[PDB]
């Protein structure tokens, strides 16, 4: 079967981990715990085709930052995460972007843009503000909600659906 090959990318506690398992496992992970490099693969119908996601959750710790160069390499669509809560994420997204455009060496890398944390009102990055970084990268914005499993599918197909447009 057709097999999608999937990285989760961002900044450190925007939720990559949350929404990977909300994902893959349907519940949320309340607690923090740092990631240094996990995967997932779940078989899953995806508009109509019978498919196999290989997730990739990497770390938005810093000090693991020579890790990326490796997972930006394998990756067929990255999933760039920052929490609507948190201003630095939201600005750190380009810096995933950026090397996520030179490891491929490619402008057009297939790609989501997730504001991650929706259910909380402490927001500095308003649905705008997103709409128009991901416009400048070619690719859409969603949001969402590991806690509440809102736009949760709909990021992870949408990054499908994107894949399948390369
Ligand atoms: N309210 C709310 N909390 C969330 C959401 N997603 C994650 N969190 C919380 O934010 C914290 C960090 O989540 P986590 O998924 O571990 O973040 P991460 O991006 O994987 N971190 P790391 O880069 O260190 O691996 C956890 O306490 C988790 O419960 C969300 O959508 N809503
Ligand atoms: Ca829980
Ligand atoms: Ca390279
Ligand atoms: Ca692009
Ligand atoms: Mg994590
Ligand atoms: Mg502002």
């Amino acid at each position: 079967m057709t097999e999608y090959k999937l990285v989760v990318v961002g900044a450190v506690g925007v939720g990559k981990s949350a929404l990977t398992i909300q994902l893959i496992q349907n519940h949320f992970v309340d607690e923090y715990d740092p990631t240094i490099e996990d995967s997932y693969r779940k078989q899953v119908v995806i508009d109509g085709e019978t498919c196999l996601l290989d997730i990739l959750d990497t770390a938005g710790q810093e000090e693991y930052s020579a890790m990326r160069d490796q997972y930006m390499r394998t990756g067929e669509g990255f999933l760039c995460v920052f929490a609507i809560n948190n201003t630095k994420s939201f600005e750190d997204i380009h810096q995933y972007r950026e090397q996520i455009k030179r490891v491929k060496d490619s402008d057009d890398v297939p790609m989501v843009l997730v504001g991650n944390k929706c259910d909380l009102a402490a927001r500095t990055v308003e649905s705008r503000q997103a709409q128009d970084l991901a416009r400048s990268y070619g690719i859409p914005y969603i949001e969402t909600s590991a806690k509440t499993r809102q736009g949760v599918e709909d990021a992870f197909y949408t990054l499908v659906r994107e894949i399948r447009q390369h």
